[PDB]
C-alpha cells in the first residue's frame, strides 16, 4: 500500500502523461500520472526489435552471430554508421539493421507470424520496414509486459534457443544475481510521440517481474529519463534495489 504510494510520489516530477505496468505471471499492477494508457494501444517503436529478432531467427532470415554490414549511406545517428550483429544493433537501437531484417522476413511471413503469436493489433500495412515506426501496428503496455514476461520464462511460441538469444540481446545489468533485461523505444514519427521502456527483472530464484514504462514524449525530452524513471520505480517497488 505505502510501496504503491512511494511509487506515485516519483510521478509528481513527471509533467507528461505516463503509466508503469508490472507483471509477475499472476497480477498486473499499474502506476503513473495517467492509468488508462495501460489499456491504450500505441505504436511499438524500437520495442518491436524484440519481436522482429525472434521472428527473424525463428525463420532462418538471420543468425545471432551474423554481421549486418553498413551500406555506406550516413544514417540518422552517426553511431549507426557501422557494422552490427542483431544483439549489438539491439543495444544501439539500429533501426536500418532491423529494417533490413524485416525486408528479409518479407510482408507475407511477417503478417502470418504476428497473427500466429498475437502481437498487438497484428497490422503491418504495405511497408514491411516501417509499420512499427509509423503504424498501423499498435500494442498496449499490458500486451508488452505479458509478451516480454513469456520471453523471460521461455514461454513464447518460439524455439528455446531463439528465445534465449533474443533474451540476452536485452541484458542491461545485474545486482547480486538479480538481472535487468530491457528495451527502450521512441515513436518519433507520430503525433503524439510515444516513449517506451519495456523489460523484466529476473531474480535468480527463478521469479520474474516484467515491466513497461509507457509515456508521452515531446521534442527535446531527456533521452535518459525513461530508463532512469523505470529504475527509480523498480527501486521503490523492491524489485531491483540500488546499491
Ligand atoms: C526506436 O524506438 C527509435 C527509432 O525511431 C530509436 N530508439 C530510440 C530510443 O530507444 O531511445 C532512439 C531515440 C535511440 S532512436
Amino acid at each position: 500500500s505505502i510501496i504503491d504510494q512511494n511509487v506515485q510520489a516519483l510521478f509528481n516530477e513527471i509533467s507528461a502523461d505516463a503509466v508503469f505496468v508490472t507483471y509477475d505471471g499472476q497480477n498486473i499492477k499499474k502506476y503513473g500520472t495517467h492509468l488508462d494508457r495501460a489499456k491504450t494501444a500505441y505504436i511499438p517503436a524500437s520495442t518491436f526489435k524484440i519481436a522482429n529478432a525472434l521472428i527473424g531467427l525463428e525463420n532462418h532470415k538471420a543468425t545471432s552471430t551474423e554481421i549486418f554490414k553498413w551500406d555506406g549511406k550516413p544514417r540518422f545517428f552517426k553511431a549507426w554508421d557501422k557494422d552490427f550483429t542483431l544483439g549489438e544493433a539491439m543495444q544501439a537501437s539500429t533501426v536500418p539493421v532491423y529494417q533490413e531484417l524485416a525486408r528479409r522476413i518479407g510482408p507475407s511471413l511477417m503478417q502470418s507470424e504476428l497473427q500466429r503469436i498475437g502481437y498487438g493489433n497484428m497490422q503491418i500495412g504495405t511497408e514491411v520496414d516501417q509499420f512499427w515506426l509509423k503504424g498501423p501496428l499498435t500494442i498496449t503496455p499490458i500486451q508488452e509486459v505479458k509478451f516480454v514476461y513469456d520471453l523471460a520464462q521461455g514461454q513464447l511460441p518460439f524455439k528455446p534457443e531463439v528465445q534465449q538469444q533474443v533474451k540476452e540481446m536485452l541484458y542491461v545489468e545485474r545486482r547480486g544475481e538479480n538481472r535487468l533485461y530491457a528495451k527502450s523505444g521512441w515513436g518519433m514519427a507520430v503525433d503524439p510521440q510515444v516513449g517506451w521502456y519495456v523489460g523484466f527483472v529476473e531474480k535468480a530464484d527463478g521469479q520474474v517481474v516484467a515491466f513497461a514504462l509507457n509515456m508521452q514524449m515531446k521534442a527535446g525530452d531527456d533521452i535518459a529519463l525513461r530508463k532512469q524513471l523505470s529504475l527509480d520505480v523498480l527501486d521503490k517497488l523492491g524489485v531491483f534495489h540500488y546499491l
